[PDB]
């Protein structure tokens, strides 16, 4: 039994988490673009082209050699135009006091333009306390890295289970998880008020159908197959339909 | 018994690791300043004031709102003037392909100006390969986060032991660890070719409001077997940072001298 996204909108405890479900339902999409292109100019261009097909655009702001102070406002304009959220894949991983400054300040001022960020739990739950200090008043959401797609990683077992307990102690701010196979967690994907987003999706790589329908995730994160396409809008539509149909099979 | 730093120079398998031991003995310091001030202008000023006292200046370049592309050169000039290494505490924690870009590229171009960076092992051992690809040809070194000073952290037990084994497989690049209590590990601090640098250091035990836990210089170096004390707020929130830094230097060096 899977609750439909429309029943989970009312369960989400954070305003960004609620918005994410609302976008998915309105646009019939559970697709996140991993916008791993060479420059900010290419990022804004591909965000505009694939915007109709996505619920979320995932960025690495610290890879862009042409970052400028207006990058965030230009990307926010595109997100508002096409109705998607911006997720900065910053993987915060420091002590609580440091991450406050890495999130709110510096050159990137991530808090001002990213709806969602993610964090590892390795430094302990103080990382959540530090990101929440400036994130929660702004209405932002946090995803915890409970599992990862890379070889030999340590986000497994008791570590994954600890991420679930941290999320449930901080659900004013933690909207969900980065996860790989939450169906195979001891308790499964767990509380439907929290959302799962899964990297490594491709038509190691797993198919949209496997990720959504077999593995119990909620959002597919897709990069290379769209980024490298001759026609990214056309390929993004294919991924949206695959991920959405996989969800509908249960819902 | 522990080896004097000068006797470990010959064991270092990476040139930045070797240089770090050489600086510590030249200057009689095992102090690293965590220069977590509000601006790059203030960072460069404090690095110049405290530089005589330190073997390494640790930065968080992503907290500086006035960062510009001349930062690396300006900080390297101070590092040369006062003979210290630059450690960017970026805590890389992504997959290999992404970390390569976050190290060599973007706006910060960390590889251009940081002698040392650090990485978490949580994403798997491939993170080391990702950073080594462009760091090793430039002679850079890497510290692995085997433990942390923050409350409730997960860098413990089998995770710490895995970081030790990953380091063993990458002696060309991994110069040592961020660690907290290496004397407590099954075989102690381990291979003396590797260095241990410990955050969470203040003259009095205590903590902050967001999970930081502080131990004294003497306990870190002498009791817990580390090699380097990393001190941030203990120095940078002082009215006279240079004088406070000299107090920490003397405590950490004397703690090490007790074992020589």
């Amino acid at each position: 039994f899977r609750l439909p996204y429309g029943e989970r909108v009312r369960l989400a405890k954070n305003p960004t988490g609620k918005k994410l479900f609302e976008i998915m339902i309105q646009k019939e999409t559970n697709l996140c673009l991993a916008a791993d292109v060479a420059t900010a100019a290419e990022l804004l261009d591909i965000a505009d082209k694939v915007g109709p097909e996505i619920c979320m655009l995932k960025t690495h702001v610290d890879i862009l050699p042409d970052f400028t102070p207006d990058f965030g406002s230009k990307l926010r304009s595109i997100a508002e135009k096409h109705n998607f959220l911006i997720f900065e894949d910053r993987k915060f991983a420091d002590i609580g006091n440091t991450v406050t400054m890495q999130y709110e300040g510096g050159i990137f001022k991530i808090l001002d333009w990213a709806d969602i960020v993610n964090a590892h739990i390795v430094s302990g739950p103080g990382i959540v306390d530090g990101l929440k200090l400036k994130g929660l008043p702004r209405g932002r959401g946090l995803l915890l890295l409970a599992e990862m797609s890379s070889s030999g990683n340590f986000a497994k077992g008791d570590y994954t289970a600890a991420a679930v307990k941290i999320a449930e102690g901080h659900s004013d701010f933690v909207i969900g998880f980065i996860s790989v196979n939450p169906a195979s967690w001891p308790s499964g994907p767990g509380n439907p008020a929290l959302i799962h987003a899964t990297p490594g999706v491709q038509l190691q790589y797993n198919t949209p159908f496997s990720v959504i329908s077999e593995r119990g995730s909620d959002i597919i994160i897709v990069g290379r197959g769209i980024i490298k396409a001759a026609n990214p809008a056309e390929v993004a539509r294919e991924y949206r339909l695959q991920g959405w149909d996989a969800y509908l099979l249960h819902c």
